[PDB]
């Protein structure tokens, strides 16, 4: 029993982190086989970053201008190219620690683990969700760019995020591993608008199932509701609509606990309308929306990775 | 910016996990050089665990009765001994992935990362604190025993916890790596009393400093207090006494923010007496006590590990 915010084991990703330096700018890169992936603004000076022309800046670089260090071993760069907002540096050595891997683009509401790194070295690991406004609530300092987000499936690391930038409100933005930003953002140091965020309903429901599995059952009421009626009530509270796809994904938790999804929705509706009346669920005084249904199953059923 | 519950990178520990089976009981072991460390109740049947005589049970085992698997490679056992509540299995192969390491016994209030494992394979990583009553609030299922807790210092893994047991309230107990329990517990399936828990004051103060560093400053009041006056008020709220040692450990955060420790204590006193009036600090509606002063510094200053 017990329920914690849990990250994936980070070792497979640790074996892929390197330091990339161009001029006096240093950040992290991801070394897979004979390619290093990193944010393209490694080629910028501080002044360039206010309004960069990355294509022009890259024209004036050659391979040897990129200092790639894996520990205290320099990796010789033998080619380079830009793909959207990421640079790809071909090196003459394949990473022997390369795991089985995929590049994926995740959906708003899905979670991932972040291995926060500085100078090519890991600092720590934490769990994040892609918010509905395509930001993440991370923890990142100067030099963290190129840190990656990922999920694991048995032996396969699915990389989904590379870190690029922070909005002065402490929220974070980045790209998939093809260099395409999540959200309407660009890698330039200028003010940019983000959509208002919303609560990830299907995840709140998953966490209420986690609560029941752990014996925290006080909020279960005797009612049911329709999907339509639930979505009208939840819209007022800035919850995202719950779809039939979401109901279907909640099926395994519903079957395990014997609580119908629409019955759990009726309990959530009461919590939204009435509050929690000074009580906690799984130790929290607020409803938590950064556990997916799979997160709950993998933690409560002890799924392992190879 | 941003502040998350952050675990240490787990890769160095992942390389040490193995599966140990004796009879039909299987749990996790920790393989360092040519020794595997695991909970001694691997030698128990389910019935033995109600009232085990471990010395008698071990008498009747020989080396070959222990099946140790590192991946799909069986490690030949060539000696065994019991040290308090842990078994030590000598194997004929040294773990080539053994990190620099130490065995330490941590103090109540200190935190560590847990790599939760099943069948010798990692499931996930999360951060825990040793509670003042010597329990931890973990997330552990059947088969998790032998999972370890640890801290890292540059390249050195300090192992501080091995998991043994769950009290039916969802809290957890275990040993240091010399097999000595934290707290007044024994590895037998019978009801046992734990002390009432208390709030780790020095950690709450560390987290309030983390909040200020992140721009969450609403709770700062204009007052100071004495250490004596703070401790009288906090005792009522089941907070542990704040010592001069604690004040000294908070020095780096105090100097960084320019807020005297006793001034932060005056702000905490107001929060304890008045509540948070529907507001949050770092997104939490409750005061958080499972970040140490070092946790705050290592996250907010980007300390890395080798
Ligand atoms: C990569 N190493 C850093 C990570 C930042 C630094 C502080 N916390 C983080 O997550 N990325 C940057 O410094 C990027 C980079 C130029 C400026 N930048 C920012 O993150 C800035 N934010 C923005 O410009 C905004 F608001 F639009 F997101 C900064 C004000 C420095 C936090 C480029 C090329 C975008
Ligand atoms: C190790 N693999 C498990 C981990 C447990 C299992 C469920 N969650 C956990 O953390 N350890 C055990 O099963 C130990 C073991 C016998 C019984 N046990 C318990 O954890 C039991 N708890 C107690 O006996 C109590 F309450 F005293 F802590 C159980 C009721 C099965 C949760 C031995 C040898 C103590």
């Amino acid at each position: 029993s017990g329920f914690r915010k849990m990250a994936f084991p980070s070792g497979k990703v640790e074996g892929c982190m390197v330091q990339v330096t161009c001029g006096t700018t240093t950040l992290n890169g991801l070394w897979l086989d004979d390619v290093v992936y990193c944010p393209r603004h490694v080629i910028c000076t501080s002044e360039d970053m206010l309004n960069p022309n990355y294509e022009d800046l890259l024209i004036r670089k050659s391979n040897h201008n990129f200092l790639v260090q894996a520990g205290n071993v320099q990796l010789r760069v033998i080619g380079h190219s830009m793909q959207n907002c990421v640079l790809k540096l071909k090196v003459d050595t394949a990473n022997p620690k390369t795991p089985k891997y995929k590049f994926v683009r995740i959906q708003p509401g899905q979670t991932f683990s972040v291995l926060a790194c500085y100078n090519g070295s890991p600092s720590g690991v934490y769990q994040c969700a892609m918010r509905p406004n395509f930001t993440i609530k991370g923890s990142f300092l100067n030099g963290s760019c190129g840190s990656v987000g990922f999920n694991i499936d048995y032996d396969c690391v699915s990389f989904c995020y590379m870190h690029h930038m922070e909005l002065p409100t402490g929220v974070h933005a980045g790209t998939d591993l093809e260099g395409n930003f999540y959200g309407p953002f660009v890698d330039r140091q200028t003010a940019q608008p983000a959509g208002t965020d919303t609560t990830i309903t299907v995840n709140v429901l998953a966490w209420l199932y986690a609560a029941v599995i752990n014996g925290d059952r006080w909020f279960l009421n005797r009612f049911t509701t329709t999907l339509n009626d639930f979505n009208l009530v939840a819209m007022k509270y800035n919850y995202e609509p719950l779809t039939q796809d979401h109901v279907d994904i909640l099926g395994p938790l519903s079957a395990q606990t014997g609580i119908a999804v629409l019955d759990m929705c009726a309990s959530l509706k009461e919590l939204l309308q009435n509050g929690m009346n000074g009580r906690t669920i799984l130790g929290s005084a607020l409803l938590e929306d950064e556990f997916t249904p799979f997160d709950v199953v993998r933690q409560c059923s002890g799924v392992t990775f190879q």
